[PDB]
């Protein structure tokens, strides 16, 4: 049976998202990797329509996002996922199938030798200086409501202007000075390559974002394929997956090669 995964465009998505389809085709499945839909909303709209049958969601997107729950006043992870599991399941009848075992989260970054010289360590630092930066989002964070406007109202301030593009350009535009903040992802080893700093979310306004595989509700009843998709629980920590990353953004390599080898390395596939 036909499995079509479903992924945001950066990285780990189209690693991840090889990754299962290997996992599924090694089960009896043809499984595909969707590419170039979009981001989180049209992704879940995807799902929800049966246009995708899965993709690799996170935890704070889920809640803030697609399900436009509330912040509470702190963010907890096991919480998050807790009401997240149960808010998707509610609402559309999705089923989180598993936790891959690692957070990718947005966390703002700036230049470390422009951090440096201005004493800069946590966002709220930001604050004397963020009506003179540039801030280069993603195409999501600018207009998510655990985005900007998160950064807006717990932090009191906007940047003088965004700039918005494709994940993987942000960390070379921030290098190179067309912005000076950015979210960066927290799996991606570029934040360190390009000698960026991320800064301490010392407000906790942003939420936690694990790795979840996420599967409409009528492909989940196929309990055969659920329990493929098991496999990856807590299989793919923050290190691997950075490691991961490294292979496709700087190596150069395949995503489904990068997925392959992993696989053959963990004894998922032989
Ligand atoms: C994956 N992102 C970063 C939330
Ligand atoms: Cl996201
Ligand atoms: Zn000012
Ligand atoms: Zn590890
Ligand atoms: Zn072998």
């Amino acid at each position: 049976e036909r499995v079509v995964i479903g992924s945001k465009p950066f990285n780990e998505q189209y690693i991840l998202a090889n990754m299962i389809a290997i996992l599924l085709e090694e089960n009896g499945y043809k499984a595909e990797v969707k590419e170039g839909l979009g981001g989180t909303l049209v992704n879940y709209e995807a799902l929800k329509r049966n246009d995708i049958q899965l993709y690799v969601e996170y935890t704070g997107t889920a809640y803030n996002v697609i399900l436009r729950k509330q912040p509470p006043e702190l963010w907890d992870q096991q919480y998050i996922f807790d009401e997240v599991k149960k808010g998707l399941l509610e609402a559309d009848g999705v089923v989180v199938a598993a936790k891959l075992g690692f957070r990718d989260d947005y966390a703002l970054a700036v230049r470390a030798d422009w951090a440096e010289e201005n004493g800069v360590e946590k966002i709220s630092d930001l604050a004397e200086f963020a009506d003179q930066l540039v801030f280069g989002s993603d195409p999501e964070f600018a207009s998510r409501p655990d985005g900007l406007p998160q950064i807006k109202k717990v932090y009191g301030f906007e940047f003088k202007e965004v700039k918005q593009m494709e994940p993987t350009l942000m960390y070379e535009a921030i290098k190179n000075k067309q912005v000076d903040v950015i979210p960066a992802y927290t799996t991606d080893s570029r934040v360190d390559l390009f000698n960026l700093k991320i800064l301490e979310d010392d407000k906790g306004a942003l939420p936690p974002y694990d790795a979840i595989i996420i599967v409409n509700g009528n492909t989940a009843k196929d309990e055969k394929l659920i329990s493929v998709l098991k496999l990856l629980e807590d299989r793919i920590d923050t290190d691997t997956m950075r490691a991961l990353n490294y292979q496709y953004d700087v190596e150069k390599k395949d995503a489904r090669e990068i997925a392959m080898s992993f696989l053959k390395e963990q004894g998922l596939v032989k």
